[PDB]
């Protein structure tokens, strides 16, 4: 492949400017599967020396099926910490469901599963409606300012504190904490710890289960989430559902902006089909991994047991041989195979229709709200190595 010598598509300075897209698109072409090779001291708090690059979305689907070959447990999913982080800080992930393998995991799913039923999340929907027109009567009103702080960042909290039945009264400083919680290397949030607000709000939420979706959960059914479970389970939750939405309103709206034709269609009809278009464009998560249990040919790669393969969705969400013109968004995408909520298998995203729901009340109330929304400045990037994250865009609403 024609990449430069050294590069790593985990690389946290890439992400603090550009998605390498054309990099992407280079091991697509050239090299599929990669070993993109990690010195020591730079693989993200990995040293095993590197991880296969996985950029098809036949290869993302095969990985994410075989969850009996390709764990998630042995090293997280997460591809990308702090370079000096201790090991310690990424095995103790593995008490959260998404870093768990069968049977352990299989359980837990099926326990939290009562908290994601159509019809729990279709219960959500009106008081969402309502809390995302008056977001964006709100963001309307001030005329200007920073989309992701006025329009892109209350709903999906809003979500996950309904969904949990936090009081109005507490979810304040659920958010703070919340906000908090995604690790990343950014010089903006170099003064925020990750561990203090963790056990702070895992503090809350086994108070909460003390004092008691909620309910479900931790009573007797006689499997029942234990306290600290359900603690784990709402710090889970915390991380899932918070900037992985965002991003997607954040980067869906920056796509409106770019494409205005999509705009104008979504503006008349809002149809079922944008929200996957977002997702698939925005691609929050740009990638997840997991570690071979044992030796699997994958695409005439042999990878051996023990090595990491990194999932980027955002390479198998623009692969040209599955979507027709990928980089064209096209709100009315048909079909659309994306890998944004995950490929199928095991882990697939619980919470993928959570997230369309809170996609689409959002941008039907932007649409009624600030139709004619225009950006005043680029959006600043977040320096992270498998978030796809804008921490700011300065827009024009009216
Ligand atoms: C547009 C927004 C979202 C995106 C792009 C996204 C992305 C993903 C992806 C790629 C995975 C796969 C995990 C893996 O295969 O290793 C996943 C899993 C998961 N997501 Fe989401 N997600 C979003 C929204 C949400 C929301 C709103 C929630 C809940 C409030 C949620 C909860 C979860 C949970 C609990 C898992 C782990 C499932 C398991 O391990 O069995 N997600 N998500
Ligand atoms: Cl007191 C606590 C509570 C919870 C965890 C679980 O550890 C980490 C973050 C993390 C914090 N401190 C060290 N590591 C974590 C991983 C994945 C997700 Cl999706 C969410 C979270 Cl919060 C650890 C300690």
């Amino acid at each position: 492949p024609n990449l430069p010598p050294g590069f790593d598509f985990t690389d946290p300075a890439i992400y603090a400017e550009r998605l390498p897209v054309a990099e992407f698109a280079e091991l697509r072409s050239a090299a599929p599967i990669w070993w993109n090779g990690q010195d020591p001291g730079k693989g993200g708090g990995f040293h095993d020396g590197g991880f296969w690059a996985i950029t098809k979305l036949n290869d993302v689907k095969e990985i994410s099926r075989h969850s009996d070959v390709f764990s998630s447990y042995e090293n997280g999913v997460i591809p990308r910490f702090k370079n000096d982080i201790a090991r310690e800080d990424i095995e103790v992930q593995r008490f959260v469901m998404l870093n768990m393998d069968a049977p352990h995991h299989t359980r837990l799913r099926k326990i939290i599963s009562r908290g994601f039923t159509p019809r729990a999340v279709g219960r959500l929907h009106d008081e969402l409606q309502e809390r995302a027109q008056k977001i964006a009567a709100e963001a309307a009103a001030a005329g200007s300012g920073d989309f992701v702080e006025q329009v892109s960042c209350e709903l999906p909290l809003q979500a996950i504190a309904g969904l949990l039945g936090v009081p109005q009264e507490d979810r304040g400083k659920l958010f703070h904490w919340s906000n908090e919680m995604t690790g990343n290397e950014d010089p903006e949030y170099a003064h925020i710890d990750p561990k203090a607000s963790s056990a702070e709000l895992i503090g809350y939420a086994m108070k909460m289960a003390e004092e008691k979706i909620v309910t479900q959960l931790i009573q007797a059914d006689g499997e029942k989430l234990s306290d600290d479970e359900f603690g784990f389970f709402v710090v889970m939750l915390a991380v899932a559902g918070n900037e992985t939405t965002r991003n997607s309103i954040t980067q869906g709206m920056m796509a409106f902006a770019e494409h205005p034709d999509q705009w104008e269609l979504y503006k008349k009809v809002r149809p079922e089909t944008a929200a996957d278009e977002i997702v698939r464009w925005a691609t929050p998560v740009t990638a997840f991994q997991r570690t071979a249990l044992r030796d699997y040919e994958l695409s005439g790669v042999q990878i051996k047991k023990g090595q990491r393969v990194v999932m980027f969705y955002r390479s198998a969400n623009f692969d040209e041989e599955v979507f027709q013109d990928p980089f064209t968004f096209n709100i009315l995408r048909n079909p659309n195979p994306h890998v944004g909520f995950g490929g199928t298998g095991a882990h697939y995203c619980i919470g993928a229709n959570l997230a369309r729901m809170t996609i689409n009340l959002i941008f039907n109330a932007v649409a009624d709200h600030m139709p004619d929304l225009k950006p005043i400045s680029a959006p600043e990037r977040l320096r992270s190595g498998w978030l796809n994250g804008i921490k700011h865009w300065q827009v024009d609403y009216t």
